[PDB]
């Protein structure tokens, strides 16, 4: 009923999730209790319509929506699951998800019908058909970059609760594994507390190499590894000061499941103040705002953004290079040893303008070459990847990301399972 | 209280509005009348938060702050104006214009505050001195194209009532007359019924073209110019059946106060269904997308668009090259038989990704050569903008156009009065 008692339940049922995932991609017994515990989380959410959170001061309204769908979608996937492992115990999982029919399942979330769901999912299919037949041509696995929010998951109205179910955990995974030397995953939204390595259902340590911060940060191999370059190290471990002086402010009763929720980026705190709406009241978001720039303690190397009418940030810098998208997949690239330019295919999944210089860079090392996979995409950002790319032939435009999911199961369902 | 009042208020004030500003412009009598009846207007939004209009079925919430906003700052802007005009009788009009401290009026609604008011408007004053000293250089005056709303207005809850202002009619009039040789404006909805044309309180036939559909009509001279090109005169005219076939569906009790509100464009009708969060019922929405769907007569070349939860399509073509406002721009230049690749600079004012392609076209004319200047744009935008031109130097962010308003108004108070 609480704020603490949503969270808890979310992210107990996210470690869940992951041990689920852990167990259908290392050939281990499906626990019944575990997608009981999957189940009851869905039952929770849907009883006494959205659910309202209320705390001992004021009680807000939130939106559950993509954490409803996720963990239906992910009981129906389970449920066929162990409905044909019952049928026949000791087979292969990717055997046994080759037998589901993913479509039937996610045809239905489709907001321009299934008939578009399905033409859309075919030519997702032959478009990854073609990334994939790079292995056969160059004698190398190709190089696969993806965004996360809006592009391998449903938009959440909540940072903090912003779950990734099992199905596509898994068949991001397989995929990546199976078909890709390097997969790679850049967010805007830091990596821990939280952050994609916490709403992430996928083995973090595996195929995928996920960051933050638009790359400055990244998980590999068992550390964290933190690029600089602009911002200085007074300006650094000041905003870790100020993330002290919010993290204890959440713990009154200023809240952080608005929106993005006062975010720890490696160059700045970008703190949700108000919803669209208008969630929250607007005294309240002007007490937060107020009790944050009263604890920006001259001045003292920190300067105040109020940017938008919903967020608000608080940035170190200034001495750098405007740090971008491309810039985490060069300095990635680099940092591993790889190249972009050698002869071979590149799939590049977006769905917002911020995605255009990871397309960007790649068509600057390998025109030839790139191929991109966006989400949801407007008219215009749309026209501006067809500009960046010269074809047009190597565009491909979805509507939603499960389409993208669905594909990548069958790619795995043909290729290798047979 | 109810609806086709609002509206007729509205568009009385706006008629009113385009009489005071012609008054204004061509050293006429400033009628108090007129005056009060923007006070009137001002006075009736305010007295009842915010106002809903109801009618003889529904009831809708409707945001009037951009009107009320506008109203206001033209009542103080006026009464300066009348103050100066009583204490000089016979001054000519631009002379009391330049007495006016029309910046101390602006600064009070920057939601960043007066201070990066200030600043943004120094930079865009010298900005703009460098885009009028095109013409000492070139011997001819300079070109100016931009876009409307978000970029030359402020964004409004309503397409149907985003009624311009005084002030910056005339400032965009003046400043457009004495420094450039040809001013456009490109629009994504139509030019009449309701269009721009309606919305705007400029001479029109002036120094101004106004355009709609993304350049694919124009006003000039006295007529109405429709660039097809793709659609065919089938595709065309059944998209003129359809809008008889809503503008009565209009008149029952479905609404056209919702965010676009079934727009006619050249090659398409934008209908907006469904308002954020949710003003309006999730089922009269149905009701409203279905009787639409219904009133599409095979199929008959026009094709259905779901779009977004927001908005909805129906879409003529498919032949054609897609058209966007670099195409406005380029064949209304030529056209004209003027020439963007002239030696000379090129200003260039937008708020969205829209506006790019005006930009990407001019610097494959004149790469010397174009300045830009974007309002409200996020970090990707302004990445991109400085991306397709190469300064950097030549590129100009502000937050609000009243920043450029401001900074014309100067302008033509130090080289047209001095
Ligand atoms: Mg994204
Ligand atoms: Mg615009």
């Amino acid at each position: 009923q609480t704020v603490d008692d949503f969270k808890n339940l979310m992210y107990k049922m996210q470690e869940t999730r992951r041990a689920i995932v852990f167990a259908l991609l290392n050939e281990k017994d499906l626990t019944k209790d575990d997608v009981e515990i999957l189940k009851r989380a869905y039952e929770k959410l849907t009883d006494n319509f959205q659910r309202e959170m209320c705390t001992l001061t004021t009680k807000l309204s939130v939106n559950i929506g993509d954490e409803t769908r996720g963990l239906e979608k992910d009981l129906k996937y389970l449920d066929a699951l162990m409905n044909i492992r019952r049928e026949e115990p000791n087979l292969l999982w990717p055997i046994i998800m080759s037998r589901v029919d993913l479509f039937s399942i996610l045809a239905n979330y489709h907001p321009k019908g299934k008939e578009t769901f399905l033409k859309e999912y075919e030519d997702t299919v032959k478009f990854l058909k073609t990334f994939i037949s790079s292995e056969a041509i160059t004698g190398k696995k190709p190089i696969f970059i993806t965004d996360w929010d809006g592009t391998m998951k449903d938009y959440c109205s909540q940072y903090a609760t912003n779950l990734q179910p099992v199905y596509s955990a898994v068949g991001m995974t397989r995929f990546a594994a199976s078909f890709t030397r390097i997969s790679a995953v850049l967010t805007a939204g830091p990596l821990r507390g939280p952050g994609i390595l916490d709403l992430t259902a996928m083995p973090i340590d595996g195929p995928v190499m996920f960051s933050g911060s638009w790359g400055r940060e990244w998980w590999l191999s068992g550390k964290r590894v933190v690029h600089q370059d602009g911002i200085t190290d007074e300006g650094f471990n000041a905003l870790q000061r100020l993330d002290d002086e919010m993290k204890d402010l959440l713990h009154t009763s200023p809240f952080a499941l608005v929106g993005s929720g006062v975010q720890r980026k490696v160059d700045r705190l970008t703190l949700g103040v108000q919803t669209v709406c208008h969630h929250v009241t607007s005294e309240l978001s002007n007490r937060y705002q107020m009790a944050v720039k009263e604890r920006m303690h001259n001045s003292q190397i920190l300067v105040f953004d109020p940017s938008t009418e919903l967020e608000v940030e608080v940035v170190a810098h200034n001495s750098g290079i405007i740090w971008n998208k491309g810039n985490g997949v060069e300095r990635l690239i680099k940092s591993l040893g790889d190249s972009l330019q050698s002869p071979g295919k590149i799939l590049i999944c977006g769905d917002t303008l911020s995605d255009i210089p990871m397309v960007r860079q790649a068509v600057k090392q390998n025109p030839d070459g790139v191929l991109a996979i966006f989400v949801g995409a407007k008219m215009s950002l749309r026209e501006e990847v067809k500009q960046v790319i010269g074809d047009e032939s190597r565009c491909c435009f979805v509507s939603c990301p499960d389409v993208i999911h669905a594909a990548m199961s069958q790619i795995l369902n043909e290729h290798c399972i047979g």
